[PDB]
């Protein structure tokens, strides 16, 4: 699969599971329409969100609910959520990993960026 | 000063100088209307952006303008920009230090909530 | 494998390719002693570095060669490695996965840390 | 100050204080020799480490005792330390800002280097 989002508890040295995860594209009219979602399973990671056919080029929005996740555990974090925005398959399709390493106050995102 | 903004450049080690900031309050039907803006100055950070009056509890939005960063520097980058969203509250500590670190293919944020 | 390494490069979004490791287990009169070592895969990942008999308590140190990938890379970084330095095993055994994702002025370090 | 160190608690969202900080030369029988050592802060800066006559080229190792933080909070930490390690080379820039972001399981550090 094409995109897939992998999310990492840096308090407790864990997969991020349970996390609700919103994927959004740019329209032509500049809006953000609903593109996919979903929860990370027992490995923090979110598979099967697109396909090939599916995830053209394009703008997308990753959101991932990160206050709902801290707030399960107890903790009043900072951030609402964390939000990853990029072009995707702007050189012709690519396998996209997004990993995000969660703490209350902060957090860090990267983009492994892969041939098919 | 109850909000600063802080960006340093993790491929050259230094300030991110120049970069382009802009901030948002979410207005009660749910869209983002800007706020403020500048842009960090060598020092790479960005002050006076707000007052302690203006500055009230809200959902507010900082976009940080990465990707021309990049392009300035003639490295290509992964993300759009950095978007940082937040839940201002009066109760806590009384000033806001932003801060992010910035690669081609990854960024960093944490907020520094002090007095 | 109770021990795993995986390097990812934050300029290139991509798996950091043949990163030298080296493991070393602090001795009973203090000293470092080397325990295992060995290059990172196409998929940025170290594994088979140990064994579940021979990964016994202890503190460990993770030593990742940074240096020498940026320079191969063309760039003049300023770490000489990344360092990882913790107690392994102190409540039973435990599979632990070191991540580093580096930049050239900068690095970051996570352990996921689960059970057998 | 040619060498500054800072450091922040990703967890709290704060300066991370009275965090014990050891800075190493390497000598030439490749053994560590203690340099200068303090402790953070309020604002989690160590200033005052060293002089321009006294910091030149070499190896420096600077090591954040990142454990007895976490212990003094009551949350279990991963690392024993952050072992900060890199050549200070005269040619480059003047000053050296050593910065760290802790949490229990996961930290990061940058140099900022200036002038
Ligand atoms: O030099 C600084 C570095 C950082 C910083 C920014 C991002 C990180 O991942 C780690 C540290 O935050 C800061 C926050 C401040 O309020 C002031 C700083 O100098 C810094
Ligand atoms: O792609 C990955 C990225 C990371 C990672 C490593 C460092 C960060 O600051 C953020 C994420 O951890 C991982 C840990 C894993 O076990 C597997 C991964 O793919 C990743």
């Amino acid at each position: 699969c094409p995109l897939m989002v992998k999310v990492l508890d840096a308090v407790r040295g864990s997969p991020a599971i349970n996390v609700a995860v919103h994927v959004f594209r740019k329209a032509a009219d500049d809006t953000w329409e609903p593109f996919a979602s979903g929860k990370t399973s027992e490995s923090g990671e979110l598979h099967g969100l697109t396909t090939e056919e599916e995830f053209v080029e394009g703008i997308y929005k990753v959101e991932i609910d990160t206050k709902s996740y801290w707030k399960a555990l107890g903790i009043s974090p900072f951030h609402e959520h964390a939000e990853v925005v990029f072009t995707a398959n702007d050189s012709g399709p690519r396998r996209y990993t997004i990993a995000a390493l969660l703490s209350p106050y902060s957090y860090s995102t990267t983009a492994v960026v892969t041939n098919p």
